[PDB]
């Protein structure tokens, strides 16, 4: 009939989130084997020309939101696909590889091309096997034309997700710090008339950590 | 390896009209003891670094804090609570609360009860050595350059602007370091 | 995640000291058979020269400080034990005996001392085989020279321990309420230069009883 | 006290006083330093219980 | 180690009108061989160190000797004899006695029989060295010093004053102690 | 326990007094890096603390070093080599070498060759702690106080007055030490 009552001098509560999740995300996250696309082979009228893509998990388009909501990340498989798209009568070949320090320069010509890391090169219209490789986590086989990072230069690091692009300002050295490798495309053939023979698709794999403000990761 | 060792980070400062927010750099270089005792190694490893808050205030006061770590010098603080809440190792608490934390000074348990303590996950740093370094960082250094050095930064904060100022508790710190290499105290920069 | 806080208005304790024990010492001792000096047998010119000793815990000289930390006390046992040290030349007696009234006169001859409580006397060279009752809890035997306190008076008394000296003015009669008795050892060779043929030894066994800060025990 | 409800219609009105507030969905209200057994209710999936303010959303209009 | 090792400590004197008290600091330095062979160390450590006495008088001799320890350099010397049997390894003896102590010079046996000898608890040093020293303590040398490099101090006392001054019998020792630490001997003070 | 560290102890000193030579007491204070670090702790003890003798002189130079501990601040310093080969791990060697010793300042081997080193027999204090101290022991300290908290001295002298004051040598140490109990560097004196 009757219930005692005694109020405390204040309420309140400690919180400390952290399951293994905070906010309701995740404060780990691995995305397994991806494959998404890179870029189009374009060709020009310069030699000198060629293309270049940061290796950075802003080069994922759906991916690339999810990694804003974590600080660090590791990439574990960064793959790269040529897919050829282009009549066989296409002359000209193409050529890809990996640029592991920021300071070394883009190479300018095949001679040079060949001594980049996990370099690789096929004729435009080569490498039609390749798509079988897509969406799958299959093994290149056939006339499939691919480059591969090797990640295991980074399995004890973890990288800063940034998502500024490095200024000219920057030293070569400091941009070094936060770039895991550049990749490089290029074509051995200068042409008349600018075209695109093939596509670059990227199968890649990386690692996501720690928790952190979408808006004020930077 | 120096053990766990308790230090005194700082009081918690609230300053009128403003919601206060402190950042400590995390490293040995301010630390009391950790501090000198470092000074005569060239490179140092956090394996554990986890701040307890403890009150001296009462239980009218009002407000809480919140506290957290941003593991990348680039990221800017929060300005809210939403945002700090997405921190790593986000910890809030009554500024009165945390009473329960003072056997953590001297011991090496987890943090439990009512505690309010916030900790780094060192594991990320478990393969790296980083230069201790007794200077502060430059206005015009650039953030990336930064991060280099400093394994992370601890924010603490008030969620709600005061009228007077007030200091309603302590920040210490439980840190286990790895000290290597030599050099001359004097020398070490 | 998420811990109540709901402090008190105020926050306190009710302590109770008591198990048997006070401020880490027990509120109750017993301090078993034990055997301590008392004092040497005096021999001076003087026939009514005699020595007394009272009754109190103040005559053991360690157990003296311990019995400082409690407020009541009880005689269980306070035997005294002649031991002799001295030529077999020597001449004269040793005659000991309790007094129970502080008000009854100290005896000043052989006659007189021959009815005091627990009387007893021998030659002093005699009494050797007393030695084997030190330190152990055997009884009088042999040519033993002993004199015990009847300590039944006392069975169901608690004395206070006092630890200053009774003065002169202090009437006899209150004297008494906090000695338990006087023992009194007397020469009945009067001699030329003073000696001392033997010792005498004490045999007892005391209870102590209530907590009390040593510092206020007077 | 704090008073928490729902609008439905972004078109209503927002309520003013008391005896309007206690109109909106889910409407509920407690003195301002009640509630205190709520904070068993984070990052859990249990129901509500003890003195828990809470205020929840009826989604099956959105199914 | 120098193994048990006999020398004359002094005699033990009895001076008329006053109750003698003769005092022994526990150090080799006074003593014929012992104090020799030590004096090219620099530091020791008391194994065993017990003091017998003999006598040399007439059964017809009156009083007892008195014999015991201080530990504590800052103690008081026992001025009569309740307070002295309370000293850490008390003995007392007709002054005649102790004869059957005599094998116990040129052996190791315990003290047994009608043996008159008073031992100083050595456990107390097991872990403690102690600086050899060969000069007295100064009078104005505060007694909590003096006490860091003194084991302990050795009282011998008379039960009752005699009218003429003599000498009843003598106190022998008997040490075991180790030496250890190189040193010059005209060096080592 | 911070493990086994070069210091440097100073510069061995010729001059042209005969009774002249160079005392250092056995602490961690003067040291560059073990001084700094010891700063944060309350008590120490020493496991290793061995002096290594090395040239900087041409072989033509004459004399000869002499090296060697005092394990009590009361006996005095050897003016003489007769004297100074009683020190404790006494050694000597001619001026200009001693080379096979530079390997010990980054190894932990034992000293061997023409090396000329001296290693204080830290056996003795392996039961004790010894508190730390950071000023410079008074004129007017008794001895046997000093003596307290200072382990030992080392002491160096040459046997070759010489005409014009140099400098043959360096003086090395390489010690390690155990460090206990907490305190802040400013409050430990
Ligand atoms: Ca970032
Ligand atoms: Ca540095
Ligand atoms: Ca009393
Ligand atoms: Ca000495
Ligand atoms: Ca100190």
């Amino acid at each position: 009939v009757s219930r005692p009552l005694n109020p405390p001098a204040a309420v309140g509560s400690t919180l400390k989130a952290g399951r293994g999740r905070t906010a309701g995300v995740s404060d780990w996250f691995d995305t397994g084997m991806i494959t998404s696309y890179l870029g189009g082979f374009q060709r020009t009228a310069g030699t000198t020309d060629s293309q270049v893509f940061i290796v950075s998990p802003a080069a994922l388009d759906r991916v690339g939101t999810i990694a804003k909501a974590y600080a660090l990340w590791r990439p574990k498989h960064w793959e790269i696909v040529y897919l050829p798209r282009c009549s066989t009568q296409t002359d000209g070949s193409i050529e890809m590889g990996f640029l592991l320090d920021y300071a070394d320069s883009v190479p300018t010509n095949t001679r040079t091309m060949a001594s980049s890391t996990s370099f690789t090169t096929s004729n435009v219209w080569g490498g039609g096997d390749g798509s079988s490789l897509l969406h799958t986590s299959m093994k290149s086989m056939g006339n499939a034309v691919t480059s591969a990072l090797p990640c295991d230069e980074f399995s004890n690091k973890w990288f800063k997700l940034s998502w500024s692009t490095p200024e000219e300002s920057e030293n070569a050295h400091l941009t070094d710090t936060y770039v895991p490798a550049r990749f490089v495309v290029r074509s051995d053939f200068p042409v008349v008339t600018a075209d695109q023979p093939g596509h670059l698709w990227l199968r890649s794999r990386i690692l996501l950590k720690g928790s952190v403000s979408p808006s004020t990761n930077l």
